[PDB]
């Protein structure tokens, strides 16, 4: 079993336990990750804290440059990570090379946007005459130490999607990847080890954060945690948080209003794209179609056909539906699959498990009465309940204790904004299936679905604060 | 009993119980504000949540105009409130009408910064040429029910700073004020009552903290808590929170550093004004002077000899130092004055307490080991601390665990901006007290003294979140 | 006669030569403007220069109280001045009120939006690691002297559209009002004469272009020339200004384009106003009908009718048609009507006038051949020209020498953006005619249509210019 | 002879005729460059006009991929190209080296910035409540053709500054270098061949800019002009420019403020390396030190010693002072020595002309009466004034006609910044020479020292225009 070190104040340690990581389709062992002690976390926030002046003296551009390297190993090992992190979490070989360019196009992206973070000169003659002569020279400024957390789905992508905002503002990172998963996260360590960034900048812990979660988070070296995850661990957080700042990316119950104007045919490709993608794994999912009645049936039908193209099987293969990441998570998805059907749910796709392997289903005549029309399931299952009225639908999205995307599909945009500004989320896509997409893009949960708002240029604005100086002119 | 009455839903109530208000100077019994029991909570936010659609669908100039009509109501009635309010919490008069005016401009400048935000238009071509037809519409939006919850050294300006910039952006308001100061915040929403903001848009709620502090807040119809007042409740308010977003002002310890070149005229001036206003009960309140040893003397004399000058009084009188807030605050203030003179330090004024009067007193060559050094005392008390560098100033001055704003009076404006990126604190002033002053500017505070960024501009920005609009270009 | 007086240097002035206005209408004589002589212009612009020094150094509060007054002022004298408007321009006496009322709105608006101009502060070590201690604080200053020149359409509102936004931000004013309208245009000054405007600050000019207009344009002292006029002059003007800066709204021919899948009701309604508002003496008016052969003939249909409901006669009856402006115009938008006749166009309404009374008239099938294809009427003449596809309609549209703003009617809005990014025109409106509307919304024309950017906020940014303060800290 | 062919619609083209370029400091033949025809003239636009749709159509990100690829060439080939240039205009090779970096730096980092432009959704319910459903979609597109036309001091440099925030915003450009300096225009061409932009996106045109200058910058198809030279020419483009956008960079007589509170060494230094840079043959340069009578004595010695440590020499030696770019401006600048010598200016250093090379001479006691007070040498001459004070000093700044940059030196900030608000120049530095400094930073000119703002963003700002699409809601 390879052993893999947790990069630590510019460094590679190993600790006195350890975890081993399994592969999730075959079960074969892929390596061991350290289960770092207080003691051992102790050491990693105390090296951060510092690093951070001499790394916050310097120049937007030298930040941004050890930033831009990184994104360059990155891209010249995307097939070496990919090849792990497709094993570690289950995930398409392609995809799973797709997420590292996407990581390095994020993090060159935060590099640039972050190097011209500016600052703001305001006026007290705005407010009153007395002060006229009297400006405020407002810069930002780090929050400090920011505690970067990513999810199974994206062990590598939102990680950097925290990481290099943090940085390129002049804040040091601890990065504590996902356990299942803590291997792809200490790979990508890797690449900032090798961009030879000054030690203690950039620092990862591993363990079940089941153990030394709460720790790592209440720590009072942490001025900042960066959070992607279930909703569960999201509300303690919140709780341990305290008064400090933080990032919240939770779960969604994203939905797909589909209007009787709507191009159905366009409508059914994006709601299975969007649904089955990575098995149902994914945050920003289309995990349930609200449908009007009168153009429920040729839909459905469109969904049913598109469903029985998509290809089962292991991630070495591109297959579009996997294994699911483990067996817990599909028996969750099965206790979903058993209620909907003894309420009457109609499934029009076969209901088969195979290890963690489920076959997409599609179950139609879904209500609000069966647990599959609230609970994320991250599993390859898509409800369709039928409405009478955009009215309804509008209501029964909104019912959700999710908020995360909406999709509305209709041919009268207008209408479409209308209907958007109704919807309990962060972002509507117009005839097109919800995603974080575009990460220049606002990403933001609304309801139990996050706090903050994300997106390259919002995560720079969010683990940054503000330092005024204030003078008067003679 | 002249019995006040909480705004509830376009309504005036008593509740069963009440709490009876004195005057902190003369002692005499001012009137008495409800006893809210939690039902009556619940009915409140009740009230405001069913109101709060129909507040976002307006337009924001007809937002606008009814904040501008609260405004001109406050400016007319700035000579009755700020009688009560002198009273109410023994504050001089002038100051008090002062309070209000301020308060009706906040209330003016959040209206108009309010009804011209602007959103985004991002290019998905940005990111990816493949999203080059893909833009992002991204429009600020309400968050819903604000509970806005002030102090009693500004119930009322430190109400209308979290209520206009708040109302303005579509969301509604739940403000309760401190019990001691309870009366002038009921009569902060008779302003808003006159005004004819819609039912539901606009409540008060009294009672206890103590009480129901704890219900107010950890209630989930509150969207966001914006809250003003000592750290110890702040912490508290951090934890109810949860993953809610929060703005909190706390205390703070204002330094003002002094270097050899500061013109130690302007400096004893400013630092007399900033460390004695309202008798020291202010939270930006200059209250400790880290000093160079070569020019300590000099200045020391200079501020005792103005302190002398100060008048001691009744608020009717507009006395510089009026009676502190309770009896319980003169006590603690009076024990850490005599924790200084019993330790040492040298104390330049006399000690002397008449009720819970206490006359301004001045400490030189207080140390680490004072407890007047650190504790935040909201008292007229100032400790002295002469140092020997630049650097030694600014590790005692970031040593505190508070780091609200600071001061800097020197002649060395390039130095003064190197010394204010060090300084962890939210704003610095260079040759002038600290003040919150021109509440255009950015008000925040680092570590213990708050979390999130005040000012107009930057509360309205706080209360709104995003809601992100997607399509492609045909 | 009454005869009018120009405001200067805080003094109501005569000139030796007076210039009688009759009203359009009925030939009445309304009254007398002064024909200042260039030496008298000389003496506007000295006063103005020698009091812009003083006007800067006030406070931006104190700027926009003074600009608030004059808007309450005109509030308050709406009917009086609209009278009087109404008579001089022939413009609906109604219509004539709601200039005046819009014209406070932009005044008040401006006044709000310019107080709230913000600086930058730019990082040195963005661009290179070696600066990063150089940062540079830039402020908005203003450009001097600002030589306002307005339309006879719009001679107040598009009066204070350019001196409310140059005023705040500390610019001097020098307000050109048009011949046929500058009673108008001096009811306006009267406004800020009684504001109190410190003298010199705010200035008026009267005489006839065609002698004296080169001159006030061509003098040195003027800073800024805001414009509004026929391309004609408004190219001459471009020419006269050499290097410095311009702001040019021009002539405009702006077409109404109709898709097949178009509401061809909601299509004629917005039409038939955008097209006859005030006779089609508008610069934003619809002036050309490009729309698919397919609805040509049912939208035609709808379009005669409407027009033919449209009340013909004297402003005082708020007629939607009144008399042209003078009977030049009259005789050329006849002109255009008997070429269209003459070369076969298909009238769908009688030709007849009647002094200067033009009825509305409506030709359609108008070929590329035909006068009134092109050139701008400013009558009320409406061609309708038959298209075959989208392309043809855009290849119609960008032939054009103007390309103020445009309208696309369908129900296919990501396609009408898409059609919009081909438009050589400033602004687009989807399902709804075109229009300045919205005043804090930007207004420009592409090509001969204007130069520059309004809009409130645009406008100021456009008569500020930026002042930048670079240094390193220490 | 070495002769150089134009980059025409992705073609090296030469023409019928040709001009040979000379060494200016060794008379030697570098080569020679087309002399253009009007006929080929209006090939390049006809070829640009008709690749800027598809250039347009190309996404950001992908324009951006061009231009740092083009910014890699340059950084390869800078030995290379420093080369050329060093001989072609008689520069030191060393900062011939680096003109050519600086190049790559600002098309490295417009394109980043370019690639980043946002719109803005303006809410129509800002203004009034009928609209409140109305909002306005502005998105930034390019104007169309671009124009530029570098100076002979920077034929690289002050090229790349405008053609790449230029492409990337989507225009095209038509770049035509100073015939002095073409060759190395030319070899900037080679690296945007060789990055491969679509043929007609980016072209070149050579000939004498008093042959086809009128004739290039008058033509239809330009859309901007933005041009870097002499206020002579500059005033010629503006009205040339009609009423299309233009962006002039003009020259300048920086005038340095010393006060008696100074830092003489520092300020000498300064003073030294911005007069005497390039043989002070540049734009923005200490051409006019206004220092307090007290310290004049004092100052003057420390720069008089410092100006003896200069190197007079080659270009190939990176000697400070190089030979004049020609005859002519070496005739010109002994005109300016002669009439202040015989006016009763001290010349504390050797005036001496050998060929075209001026060795550096420092006048004292230079007054207002003297041409080199006012006039731009563009030559080795430093002309000294004595002022008894600040006002003094800033009335004669001010009296300039010209108006770039300033420089204040003085340890009292406050009062720097008060002196710097009442100078009528762009840009102010604090104890710091005049430059254009960090390009990211604004650059512009007042009076006659320019048109509209330059810096990166900026200029991309300047060199697009505004589509707006409104809608309403439903
Ligand atoms: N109730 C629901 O609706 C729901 C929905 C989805 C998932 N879940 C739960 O999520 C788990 C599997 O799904 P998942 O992997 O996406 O979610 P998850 O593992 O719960 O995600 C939480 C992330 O936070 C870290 N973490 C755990 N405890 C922490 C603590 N005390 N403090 C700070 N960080 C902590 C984890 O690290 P490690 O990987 O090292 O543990 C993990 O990366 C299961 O336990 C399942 O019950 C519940
Ligand atoms: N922790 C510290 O560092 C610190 C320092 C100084 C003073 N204090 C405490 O502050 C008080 C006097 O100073 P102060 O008036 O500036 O501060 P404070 O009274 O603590 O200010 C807190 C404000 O929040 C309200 N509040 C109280 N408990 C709450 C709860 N559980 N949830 C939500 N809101 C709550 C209060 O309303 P009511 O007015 O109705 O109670 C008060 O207006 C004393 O009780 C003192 O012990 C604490
Ligand atoms: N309506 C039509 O169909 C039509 C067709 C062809 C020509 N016109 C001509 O257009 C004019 C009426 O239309 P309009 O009012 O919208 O346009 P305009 O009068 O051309 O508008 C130009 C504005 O600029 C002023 N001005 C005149 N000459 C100037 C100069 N050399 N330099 C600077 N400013 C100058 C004018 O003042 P004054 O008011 O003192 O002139 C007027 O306010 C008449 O001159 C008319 O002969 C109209």
């Amino acid at each position: 079993t390879k052993q893999y070190k947790n990069y630590v104040n510019g460094e590679w340690k190993l600790s006195e336990n350890e975890i081993k990581i399994y592969e999730p389709a075959s079960g074969a062992e892929l390596g061991s990750v350290p289960a770092m002690s207080t003691e051992e976390v102790d050491y990693v926030y105390a090296s951060a804290k510092k690093a951070q002046p001499a790394w916050r003296a310097l120049s937007y551009i030298e930040r941004a440059a050890y930033l831009h390297k990184v994104a360059d190993i990155l891209m010249r090992d995307k097939e070496k990570i990919g090849a792990i992190l497709s094993k570690e979490v289950a995930k398409g070989y392609k995809s799973a090379v797709s997420e590292v360019v996407r990581t390095a196009e994020i993090i060159n992206y935060a590099a640039e946007e972050g190097l011209r973070m500016e600052g703001e000169v305001l006026e007290g003659g705005s407010f009153e005459a007395a002060s006229k002569k009297k400006i405020a020279v407002v810069r930002r400024e780090p929050v400090g130490l920011v505690l970067a957390i990513s999810p199974f789905n994206y062990p590598v992508n939102l990680a950097g999607s925290k990481i290099a905002p943090a940085l390129i503002a002049g804040n040091v990172i601890a990065f504590k990847p996902p356990t299942q998963g803590s291997i792809s996260g200490l790979l990508l360590a890797e690449a900032f080890a090798e961009a030879g960034l000054p030690a203690g900048v950039f620092n990862t812990i591993t363990g079940r954060g089941s153990e030394i979660g709460d720790y790592i988070v209440e720590h009072q070296a942490v001025n900042f945690i960066n959070f992607t995850g279930s909703t569960g661990i999201g509300e303690r957080i919140g709780k341990m948080a305290g008064m400090r700042p933080i990032m919240l990316a939770l779960g969604g119950k994203d939905s797909a209003i589909v209007l009787e104007d709507a191009d159905l045919e366009l409508t059914a490709k994006n709601i299975i794209a969007g649904a089955f993608g990575y098995s149902g794994q994914r945050c920003t999912a289309v995990k349930r179609v609200l449908v009007m009645e009168s153009v429920a049936d040729e839909l459905v039908e469109k969904i049913r056909e598109k469903v029985l193209a998509l290809t089962i099987g292991n991630p070495e293969d591109d297959a579009d539906i996997t294994p699911l990441i483990d067996t817990k998570s599909a028996d969750y998805v099965e206790g979903l699959i058993n209620d909907a059907n003894d309420k009457g749910a109609t499934a029009l796709t076969e209901i088969k498990r195979e290890g963690n392997l489920i076959c997409p289903i599609l179950f139609d005549k879904v209500t609000t009465d069966m647990r599959l029309a609230w609970e994320e399931p991250f599993g390859p299952v898509l409800p369709i309940i039928r409405v009478t009225s955009v009215e309804e639908a509008i209501e029964i999205s909104n019912k959700s204790e999710y908020g995360l995307q909406a999709s509305i599909f209709t041919n009268d945009f207008p209408r479409a904004f209308g209907i958007a500004e109704q919807l309990e989320v962060g972002t509507v896509h117009i005839n097109n299936k919800t995603q974080r997409g575009t990460d220049n893009f606002p990403f933001l949960g609304a309801k139990k679905s996050g706090a903050g708002i994300q997106g390259v240029k919002y995560s720079i604005e969010a683990m940054t604060t503000v330092k005024s100086v204030v003078f008067d002119i003679k």
